[PDB]
């Protein structure tokens, strides 16, 4: 069972999410990221179960990463789905801020507005080692 | 002296450049990247010396990575300057292709058109471990 689930946007956060995975594995964490650890079977069941299994939920907030969540009332968006699961399970949610603009909570579906209440870590290109050390301090 | 110099764009390639650095360091290579290894003094001299000192030159070709080189006929752009130094010094140039569109040589300044004659490696998000193993195979 992975210790960490990384949720991210393919088209703007794929490289940062991969970088976080290599660093966290170096420090002994078992990490889930979709392109490497989602295996056979129905992906909607498997993706949700992988969130539930991980104590830590690392959320990569690249520019516009919550845009596809907006007006997603039927919960079709996968980042929306993973966030709702992490909130409902009371996970240790650790957002990573990489050029993200903070929206007003009311542009987001009601069932995920509470994701904006968790303390985030600012990603620093110049001070990456110090950023990773802070992330490890936030992990349980 | 570092064995690998990484040339990249801050705006589109910073995360990939950082991911490559960690992977290559994990395999025992000494790596130059500006935000961690460029230290005190005149950066024009120090940047060029570091390209001259590194046997391998890894060039991160993110989308539009050479756009600022086109029309830079006085060679003021830093990726332009790094490429010319690598070509003049006969370095082992290894381009990494991440969504890059190949330009025709006639849109690039003459002193760097030869960069288009080196074999590149396609970056695969789904098969990152295989991509890294291939990159290590290209390195000297
Ligand atoms: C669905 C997709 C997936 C997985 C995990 N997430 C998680 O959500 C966040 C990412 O969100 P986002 O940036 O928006 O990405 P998205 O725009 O949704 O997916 C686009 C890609 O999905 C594939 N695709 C497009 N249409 C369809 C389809 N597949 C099955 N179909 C049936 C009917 N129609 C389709 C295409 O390959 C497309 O390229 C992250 O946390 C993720 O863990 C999101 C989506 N999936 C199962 C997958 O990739 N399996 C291979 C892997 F195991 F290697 F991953
Ligand atoms: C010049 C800059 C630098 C270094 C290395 N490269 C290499 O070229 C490729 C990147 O190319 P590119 O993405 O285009 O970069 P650029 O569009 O020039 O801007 C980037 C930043 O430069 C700052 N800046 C903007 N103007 C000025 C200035 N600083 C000092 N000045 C004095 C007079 N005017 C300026 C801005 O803060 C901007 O954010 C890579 O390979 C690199 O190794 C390129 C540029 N530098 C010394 C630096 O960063 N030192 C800190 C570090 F050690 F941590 F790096």
């Amino acid at each position: 069972t992975p210790d960490v689930f990384i949720s991210y946007r393919r088209n703007s956060g794929s490289q940062l999410a991969s970088l976080l995975k290599v660093h966290l594995q170096l420090h002994g964490f078992s990490v889930f990221i979709d392109v490497e650890k989602l295996e056979a079977g129905k992906f909607e069941d498997k993706l949700i179960q992988s969130v539930m299994g991980a104590r830590n939920f690392v959320l990569v907030l690249s520019p516009g990463a919550l845009d596809k969540c907006m007006q997603d009332h039927d919960c079709k968006d996968w980042v929306h789905k993973e966030i709702v699961t992490a909130l409902s399970c009371g996970k240790n949610i650790v957002p990573i801020i990489d050029g993200f603009e903070w929206p007003e909570p009311q542009v987001l579906p009601e069932d995920m507005q509470a994701v904006l209440t968790f303390n985030g870590i600012k990603w620093s290109h110049e001070y990456q080692e110090a950023t990773i050390e802070k992330i490890i301090r936030f992990l349980q």
